[PDB]
RNA sequence: GGACUCGUAGCUCAGCGGGAGAGCGCCGCCUUUGCGAGGCGGAGGCCGCGGGUUCAAAUCCCGCCGAGUCCACCA
């Protein structure tokens, strides 16, 4: 917490004109080189000074800004780094950058591994989504910026600066700003974030922290000495300067505009509010005359939401003389505008450095950005797509990405389709629900977006519309962020049986072709046979296992299995169980291991074609060979066209073709890092000072296993499945070598005995399928139409061998069929205007049919036939249907026909 | 003029031989004597030696060769091994039919150098030409050895001549035992194989022993000289050629009645003990008789004739004999004979590698093995034909690159392929004797030369049904020879308009690069020559090396690419540059990659045939067209679907191996010594220095462009598998980019089949089977449905038909297509209506006429028919016909009713 | 290398331009005293695949596929 070294062991500010004291309410100790004034900084005392009297000696640029600061470090000692890319690829804990300092957390914060250079500077652009909330509503919150910073690396006994030489320095690049040393103040706090805090003091200037300067001592342990946050962080052994400087807000106080997004993308702030439909004119002097007041108080009423805001909205206003009612038709409806203008910057730098939108991982927070920047043009009604901001914001900052432009529209054009689609589902849910509820608490909007893809404030809307109360909490979209923020521990069962043998050596890196070794074992517990010197490849994945026999003195032991526990080699042995101690020799099968290593030499080269064919954007997130299977899984929007799919394999079997060398020797991960990029890490992230690089053709990776020495010794790669396992995400499936042969020597024998049977060539079956298929929907449809015939022509032969009475053809017979017969026929019998009636002799009961085109109704006819052969029915006045338990011949049908049709 | 060159013999002159002109047969020969002879007397002799071996002592046949074989060994001759019994070194013949044929014509005409010089090997060698004699004149085989000994000489130095020929042939006969007064001279022309030349027959005890040709003669179409149908040519380099009878040796030695007792006694025994012949081995009679009837064979062979019934009578008489009952011996014996010999040439031909076939080369086995079949079954034999090959193998004992045990395999699939063919065969004839009720020759030659039925057995069969027959004896080869025709005559290759010497090619030495710098020679056409080249001229559809041919000036590319001997050709459609600027060249880098790829694989694809299959398998024929390729190799029956299989596996084993590919330019001897026939399985390329090519293991003398090792070839899949000729099998396949496409055209048909039926690619054959068996039935149970509507429409006519003396005449214009109108026809015509009905069909309208009674239908359709200008017929019950001019019902039946009024009375 | 013949019910095949049939085999009922046959009845067909001719194709022509045979420096 509180150690009295650090506030006076700076030699520089005491001694340089500086002082501090601390205030009532807030209770912080600022260090003001001026005596004679005395402010904060904070919200609750604070307000921007700067706007209209910038600062600065001169207005900048961001792209003359970061030279100006890096140039000016460059001569000081420090060494230039290129900006890393926004997404954590280098580590496990997070997805996306949190600061400049998570660029070299955990692996050269806690000293196992070396800094590219000491001390070094950089222009490290950051997505911070806990402010998410925060953007538009302050004026001075961003959820992408470039964290301008310098760091220096000090371990036990040695640094190249500390604390006072730089405050020093940082104090006196303000001073060549054009900015007097009584002006700045710093602020005393801690900062924490990435498993690593320390104790700091911010930069405040016009009002405005756009500085930070950390001094971290502590790392992330259960111990806990101190409590940061409800984290327990714990002292190191080295200690690290980390600083923070905005480029975001540098370029502000040097132009001296309203708000920081006016000062770094206008363009687009001004394009936003051109093709949107908002009301004011942003050229009207009027206008501008209320923008200078509502951005020049705004860093207080971001932080407050409520009716307490209102109590500071209904103060602002007046002083200008326009109402409260009349000022929120400009800094709500502009507040929609700076944040999708905002929100936008951060689409390209995350799909730039290759987020591809998914449900869950990395991707749920590219997908996040882009959903919530497609609900803010439905609120402003958009003229422009989504795609054409991000155009401009890439040419203003003029900065090069990995993903091109060409990728970024494809992505943002089919979420569009996504998400509208995604809607349609969700309202009639969220109207049905509301009236159930009648309210909605903090949970119910998390689950509505997650669960069902709905924005927060669509949901706002309709339970406005039908009357229920809503609470929409402080960062409530930083909520969602957050709470998919950590790559999960990807954590399965782990067993870590106390052998008391902490040691243990591997000898398959060298050479793969080694399939046999020699050594003493001290396996002891359970069946696992633990050996000091062993050339087995063991793995939590469930299969990549080794398998093999040992032979001793006593007999032979068999082991199916290979697993690991703390860097230590397990045996499983069914059968019988070695004596410890014995100098044993073991064996690998010749098949299985030469398998995973034609296979998994395979797999690097299909991850390359993939890259090469589609996109930048790929990267892996699993890989597993089944028996006589295998899967490779990578990032992509949408399923490859059979197009695409054919252009794949070929290119990995040209790869194969080529036989192109596959070296693997350790590598320095700093120098490992510098020399390939961050592609190194797409099958996982390797600890140790040293990491074992593995190159397969162009492709670079640190995968520690089996590899072959050439790409032709795979043989080829043949896709078995394709399929889209979540949107973001589509799964392979291939095989090769003896895998290969046997998967295109099945599919032969499908083709060939599904052309045999059909007496064509194989050639030739796609078209003569289609021509049976064909000719079988035709026959079937042809079919139905011959019996409608026969009933067609059955009636006609009817009408004939009736009887005419009263000028009306009778006709009663006694017919052989079902009961569906009897009514297709007297349907149409009563088309042809015709009387009478109609029996079969089905199984059981004689079943009757009668019928009328004329006025006499059926089932009256039914009735009397019916007391004649003992039975009833029922039906319509031109059909009827019935039943009896006696047959009843022709002359008998007659007469009673001639008697009913006699009465009417 | 031919006098002039067996009048130079030095040694028939100085050793007391002397040119005689025996007055029978009007030619001359040498004899070393006058007077002891008293002979020859007409016409010709016969055998002397038959009780008497004109030998010293017996010898046999590894006794034989080994005395023959060193004697001239030891005299500076060089020994060299025999060759296979398969022409595998030449394309003009299919067997070696003599020993100087294993060296022709290369080596015959001087373009390269003889093994050895001289020579000398016991060489087998096959004759199934003169067949016909062999049985019956005792001394003819259609398998033998041929012992002989051979110097080439070259203008200038030889190493002997003619004078020392016969000097080294008398003495290996003194040396023996024969009297040099003994041994007689003859003097006949001899050809043969495009090498002829002056000889002479050694004839000691009455037979033909030995033969030897001094080749002045070689084969060409202005050739001055003429024998035997066809032209020689003086030839500047003159070879000497001998060939000794090693079974006709043994046989004199042992003096055995016939040289079939001498060879494989065994074999002949084998067979009469456990056959129908009527007699008994050791009887003195047929020891008598056989010992007389074998003396005057020799004649029975090179006469026959009407007289033979008189020279039967004669040793039949002389050995008193009943004519009948010398045929009781002498026939039988002929069908043991030659079956004893055949089976023993059958060995040879399957161990050496000829492959049975319908066609070809391997045709050649099958015949043979046919006639073996066929007196196997008149002797009634107890064994089957591999009995009587194995006990060749001991007897001969003989070591063959093909097992015996696939020898039974052929044997075992061959007797069964016959007696298929029998079976399929006699029962046609029987179903002619119920049909023609009667046999003739038109029929008969038909029957033998497309059913493979032998003349006897037709008319055997015919006269056990009784059926009247002719058997034209001599008729047999003039149909099966008189029909011809050929396109051209001319040599295979356009001859170019304008020459340049010297042409040559780097790319031997490097196919690893494509590109290279020459200058221009000479222009022709669309096609153009340079001075040296990387560029390969493709054989068949492809095989090209396809390049972009640049210039000084501009660029330029070549289509296609041929070859001119001593020049290159490159295909160009386009402007061409003039002899003034020389220029520079590429090469398509893929399309050459693809190619070198099947060219290497399709070594190893072989290489893979022979391992998996067999050594029975060779090349019979290779090519590709792009994205495919094939290759053909000889093997008795489509392959089993494991077979294939393993094939597939084993080649794709052999792909990741990696075998380092070498090749190296190699002289003709030196390269077939070291490695194996196995060499000229691509073909016989014409020239002293050969191309060889050792891709893995197996080697070839391939003259195409190869891959550095066996991984760059990649992944092969054999794509079809035919067997073009039983007995020889084509394979489909493709390597490289050219077997990915392959696999994934293939893996397109599957996946587009299943998304019509919208079905799991797994799931495609048992659902088409599915709708097959629905298919079959809603087609089936149209046809039933059908009948109902035409038995239903037919009873509603017949009660509004007008009514004609009793029968009810139908007419009227119906909706139906030309299936329902004939089927309604024929039910009408069976309850006894007439008339004709019409339908409205596609530019005309269909018309059916009927009749029950005795009214002709087909005579009603004319008479319709002119009324509308319609044709048409069929039987007198329904007839089927279309027309231009549709008819009311008024108008056809005014027809119908003047048609019916013709025929009543 | 050059030709010839044949693809039709499970099998052997006839029909060879206008109704797809016979023999044997298979399922059933009838007669028998002559155990196995006889009598009667029925199911079982892309008439090899694909184009051309004709009103009409199992049928005539062309091509492919498959099953066969002879001849042969003639081919
Ligand atoms: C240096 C330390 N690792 C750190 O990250 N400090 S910080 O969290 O305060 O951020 C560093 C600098 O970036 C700027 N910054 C921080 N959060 C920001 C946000 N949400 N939007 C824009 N700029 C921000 C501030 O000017 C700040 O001085
Ligand atoms: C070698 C010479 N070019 C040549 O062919 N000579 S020849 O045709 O006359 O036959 C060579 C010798 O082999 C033997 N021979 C030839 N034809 C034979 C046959 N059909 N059966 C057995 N022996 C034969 C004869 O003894 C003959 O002298
Ligand atoms: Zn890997
Ligand atoms: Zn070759």
């Amino acid at each position: 917490m509180t150690l009295d070294e650090e506030y006076l062991d700076i030699t520089f500010l005491t001694e340089n004109g500086f002082v501090r004291k601390r205030c009532p309410k807030c209770g912080k100790h600022f260090w003001t080189a001026d005596p004679e004034r005395e402010i904060c900084g904070d919200p609750p005392c604070e307000s921007y000074s700067f706007i209209g009297n910038p600062v600065f000696k001169k207005p900048f640029e961001l792209d003359e800004m970061r030279e100006y600061y890096l140039n000016f470090f460059e001569r000081r000692g420090h060494g230039r780094i290129e900006r890393y890319p926004v997404v954590a690829r280098w580590r496990t804990d997070i997805y996306l950058t949190i600061a400049s300092i998570a660029d070299f957390q955990p692996f050269v914060t806690s000293g196992v591994a070396p800094p590219p250079a000491n001390p070094l500077t950089i222009s490290q652009p950051c997505i911070r989504l806990d402010d998410l909330d925060s953007v538009g509503r302050t004026g001075r919150h961003l959820t992408l910026f470039e964290m301008m910073a310098h760091h220096a690396f000090n371990y036990p006994g040695k640094e190249i600066y500390w604390k006072n030489e730089t405050v020093a320095y940082c104090t006196e690049l303000l001073n060549e700003l054009g900015v007097k040393k009584e002006d700045i103040v710093y602020k005393e706090e801690p900062w924490a974030g990435g498993g690593n805090a320390g104790p700091c003091l911010e930069a405040i200037v016009g009002g405005l922290e756009v500085a930070t300067l950390v001094f971290m001592n502590l790392e992330e342990h259960p111990e806990g000495d101190i409590e940061i946050k409800g984290a327990r962080y714990r002292k190191m052994d080295n200690y690290i300067v980390d600083t923070g400087y905005g480029l975001e807000r540098f370029v502000w106080a040097s132009k001296g505009t309203p708000t920081v997004y006016d000062a770094i993308f206008p363009e687009v702030v001004d394009t936003i509010i051109d093709n949107s439909n908002v009301s004011f004119n942003r050229e009207d002097e009027r206008v501008r005359r209320i923008v200078a007041e509502s951005s020049k108080l705004a860093g207080i009423m971001g932080e407050l939401r409520g009716e307490r805001l209102n109590q500071l909205r209904k103060s602002v206003a007046d002083t200008v003389g326009v109402s409260v009612e009349e000022l929120e038709g400009i800094v709500v409806p502009l507040e929609k505008v700076y944040s999708l203008a905002d929100h936008t910057r951060c689409i390209l730098f995350m799909l730039g450095d290759g987020l591809v939108p998914s449900n869950a991982g990395a991707g749920y927070l590219a997908r996040l950005m882009i959903r919530r920047s497609l609900r803010l043009a439905e609120e402003l009604e958009l003229g422009l797509d989504l795609y054409d901001l991000v155009e401009m914001h890439k040419k203003i900052l003029g900065f090069e990405f990995d993903v091109p432009l060409s990728t970024v529209q494809e992505i943002l054009e089919l979420e569009k389709e996504r998400y509208r689609t995604t809607v349609s589902k969700g309202t009639r849910l969220v109207e049905r629900l509301v009236e159930r509820k009648k309210k909605l608490e903090k949970d119910d909007l998390i689950e509505l977006y997650d669960s069902h893809g709905i924005p927060v404030e669509l949901a706002v809307g309709i339970a406005a519309e039908k009357g229920a109360e809503v609470e929409m909490p402080k960062d409530i979209y930083a909520e969602l962020a957050k709470r998919h923020s950590k790559a999960e521990k990807v954590q399965e069962k782990k067993i870590t049986l106390q052998n008391e043998y902490p040691a243990t050596e591997k000898l398959y890196y060298d050479d793969p072709t080694l399939l046999e070794f020699e050594a003493e074992v001290i396996g002891v517990e359970g069946d696992f046979v633990i050996l000091n010197r062993s050339a087995f490849y063991p793995e939590s994945g469930g299969q990549d296992n080794d398998v093999g026999y040992l032979i001793a003195n006593g007999g032979k032991f068999e082991v199916v299995d290979v697993l690991e526990a703390d860097g230590v080699v397990l045996h499983v042995v069914k059968g019988a169980k070695p004596e410890v101690g014995t100098k044993v020799k073991g064996v690998i099968d010749s098949d299985v291991r030469w398998r995973h290593m034609r296979h998994h030499s395979a797999t690097h080269v299909l991850l390359y074609s993939l890259q090469k064919v589609l996109g930048n954007h790929v990267w892996q997130a699993g890989a597993r060979k089944e028996f006589s299977k295998a899967r490779l899984d990578v990032t992509h929007f949408r399923r490859p066209s059979e197009e695409e799919i054919k252009e794949i394999e070929m290119l990995a079997n040209r790869e194969i073709l080529a036989n192109k060398p596959i070296k693997w020797e350790w590598m320095d991960r700093i120098e490992a890092e510098r020399k390939f990029g961050f592609r190194l890490y797409q099958g996982g992230v390797p600890p140790g000072r040293k990491i074992r690089v593995v190159q397969v053709g162009d492709d670079v990776q640190a995968c520690g296993g089996t590899h072959c020495r050439s790409t032709g010794e795979i043989g080829m790669l043949k896709i078995l499945k394709v399929e889209s396992i979540q949107d973001g995400v589509i799964r392979f499936e291939f095989a090769a070598g003896e895998a290969a042969i046997e998967a295109v020597e099945e599919m032969e024998r499908l083709l060939r005995e599904a052309s045999s049977i059909l007496r064509v060539e194989p050639a030739k079956l796609p078209k003569t399928v289609e021509r049976f298929f064909e000719e079988w929907k035709d026959q079937r449809k042809e079919i139905e139409r011959l019996k409608s015939v026969i009933a067609d022509l059955w009636a006609d032969i009817l009408m004939e061998r009736a009887e005419e009475f009263d000028s009306m053809k009778v006709v009663a017979e006694v017919v052989d069929a079902d009961m569906q017969a009897l009514q297709k026929l007297a349907e149409r019998l009563a088309e042809k205007g015709a009387v009478g009636c109609l029996m079969a002799k089905g199984e059981g009961k004689v079943f009757v049919v009668t019928f009328s085109g004329q006025k006499y109704d059926a089932r009256e006819l039914l009735r009397e036939i019916g007391r004649v052969a003992k039975g009833s029915g029922g039906g319509r006045k031109d059909v009827a249907q019935g039943a009896v338990q006696q047959l009843l011949d022709r002359e008998e049908m007659l007469d009673v026909i001639f008697r009913f049709l006699s009465e009417h």
